[PDB]
């Protein structure tokens, strides 16, 4: 057994929070915007997660790096869905 | 034996940094404004750790993310104090 | 055998990003600007990685944490190459 793994970013006044969960094996999200915390959108594989977030006027977008193994997967939010974006690593 | 797990945050123009470290199940705090590294306030529970800060004006907030197992406590700085915080994951 | 470890930071419109590899030991860094994904120029040893940036203008600044064991070294890029910080951890 081990700890899970989280990623935090945030946004606004508020503000909204956007907190990202590696749990054996598996990343959900939990976000805050004023009231209570509740469940987002974003659920894809990775045992360990990193994010970055920044605006465009008042329109927020994310990049969420999901790690499994050596493969990172970047998904990417731009107010529509989450999708994959075209990050490699080196080599 | 294994390798300590750092977050790190910063706002402002000197700027003022903070670097949160989680070693052998605790997380100690150490703060940047200009001169040296001092050690902060911040001091709790945790195998993993992750950061987020904004600003309201000129006054800083942060939100520390603390896992121990399966568990992450939430932890707000609002000016005058760390406190628990809302936050609980998934399910 | 392990997951790698990431941490990532971006600044402006387009935006630029920076992500963060600790890959068996070795952190590399790839960058993103408009186009495609490319290497950067941090190549440092390290386990566990993490970063914040901040603007002064138009000019970025980044701290990247790097820790093997329970030694954590800060990486400064301040607009001409990394160089060594002075962070140390706690006692
Ligand atoms: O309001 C929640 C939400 O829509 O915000 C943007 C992303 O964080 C989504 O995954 C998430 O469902
Ligand atoms: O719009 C998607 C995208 O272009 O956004 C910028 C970078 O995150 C890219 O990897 C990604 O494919
Ligand atoms: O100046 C240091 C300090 O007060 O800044 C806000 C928080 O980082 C506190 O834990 C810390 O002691
Ligand atoms: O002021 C505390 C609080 O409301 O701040 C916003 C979120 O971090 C909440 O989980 C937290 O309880
Ligand atoms: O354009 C890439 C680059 O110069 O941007 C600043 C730092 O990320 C450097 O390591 C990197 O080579
Ligand atoms: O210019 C380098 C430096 O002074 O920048 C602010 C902090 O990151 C310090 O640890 C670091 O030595």
């Amino acid at each position: 057994m081990k700890s899970v793994q989280t990623a935090a970013t945030s946004w606004g006044t508020v503000p909204s929070i956007r907190v990202y969960t590696a749990n054996n094996g598996k990343i959900t999200e939990r976000c805050w915007d004023g009231k209570g915390w509740y469940t987002g959108a974003f659920n894809e594989p990775g045992d360990n997660v990193s994010v970055t977030s920044w605006l465009v006027g008042s329109a927020i977008h994310i990049r969420v790096y999901a790690s499994t193994g050596t493969t990172t997967t970047e998904w990417c939010w731009d107010g529509n869905g989450w999708t994959k974006g075209a990050y490699t690593a080196t080599n």
